[PDB]
């Protein structure tokens, strides 16, 4: 593998202001999904890591599906139109399943599923190895859409191969407002106030700390994962961290100042350390990445700064993608 982590560090800037929370009514009618909620502890609005991850996953899986022109029946299976889950999460699974495949599942790349391997999966949620479920009208699609990919008679064999849970390679830290956001942005607007345990709103320009941790598991999929992870963040930028019935809700920017890497080997000799954010990083960033001033420096093996790649304090998700060859070359994986 071997293991260890790559940590994205920066902040989320809102391009638009938002309400805090939702309502019983909107929740009932199936309308406004708003991830920005009140923190019982601090009393300030924040964006839970799980909500960011969920949103990034929901948008990426759709983009992945359409980019490969896959019919939703095939892509979502028994889940119909959302939450794609498959067990093709490691190359072993595909090699092991290849004998029973008439044709490659179209959402696969080099034998594995980017959606599920990155954002996790409960297993064979789409029911790829469960034709009985698929063909049932109430429990499935009323037919088997996977005929061309596998014989329904080989499903029970597949069911011992392709139905394995996978823990997500990415984890999002709860995004709380930065000190700048509390002392300046919130103060300038007179809202929101400290309301521990609407009619207050989160002003446009508000900034929430961004930490995203990616677990390196497969060196061969490292760069590809980073591309898709960044891409999912780009999608969240374009479509919002939340949504109403009609359009996106909560326009955001992911201002990513650095990629911070720690390999398993490095834990044996921590002293070979690059710190982030250091004082220099803080002077270079804020006012552009305000979260850095709230942070004490942490020890990493290698720190890739936006400043190393470009005359910038931060790069946006799509900008990191364009320079990923350059980035991965400097990381302690792939020799
Ligand atoms: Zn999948």
């Amino acid at each position: 593998g071997i293991g260890g982590t790559i940590t994205l560090v920066g902040e989320i800037r809102l391009r638009t202001g938002t309400r805090i929370g939702t309502s019983e009514e909107e929740i009932e009618i199936g309308g406004l999904d708003n991830p920005v909620i009140r923190d019982p502890v601090s009393g300030y609005p924040y964006v839970p890591g799980s909500s960011l991850k969920g949103r990034a996953r929901a948008l990426f899986e759709l983009a992945w599906m359409k980019s490969r022109e896959i019919e939703p029946d095939v892509f979502f299976g028994a889940h119909h139109n959302e939450r794609h889950e498959c067990g093709f999460v490691r190359r072993e699974v595909y090699e092991e399943a290849k004998e029973y495949l008439r044709e490659d599942p179209p959402w696969l790349e080099n034998g594995t599923c980017p959606v599920c391997r990155i954002f996790g999966s409960a297993g064979d949620g789409i029911g790829f190895s469960d034709p009985g479920r698929l063909e049932d009208e109430r429990r499935g699609l009323g037919y088997d859409p996977y005929g061309r990919y596998r014989d329904p008679n080989d499903a029970q064999e597949l069911s011992g191969v392709v139905d394995v849970k996978k823990e997500a390679r990415v984890a999002f830290r709860d995004a709380h407002p930065t000190t700048y956001t509390v002392n300046d942005v919130f103060e300038r607007a007179g809202e929101p106030t400290e309301v521990k345990h609407s009619m207050e709103r989160v002003p446009k320009g508000s900034r929430f700390g961004l930490e995203v941790v990616y677990r390196v598991e497969d060196g061969e999929e490292l760069e590809s994962d980073l591309k898709y992870l960044m891409s999912s963040l780009k999608l969240v930028e374009d479509q919002g961290i939340g949504h109403s019935t009609s359009r996106g809700y909560g326009r955001v920017e992911f201002r990513i100042a650095a990629l911070c890497a720690r390999s398993t080997g490095w834990y044996l000799d921590p002293g070979a350390g690059e710190g982030f954010p250091e004082e220099e990083d803080k002077d270079e960033a804020a006012d552009e990445v305000t979260y850095l001033s709230d942070l004490e420096a942490e020890r990493y093996e290698i720190v890739i700064r936006a400043r190393d790649l470009e005359d910038r304090a931060y790069l946006r998700p799509e900008e990191w993608v364009e320079r990923l060859d350059e980035v991965v070359g400097e990381l302690p994986w792939g020799r």
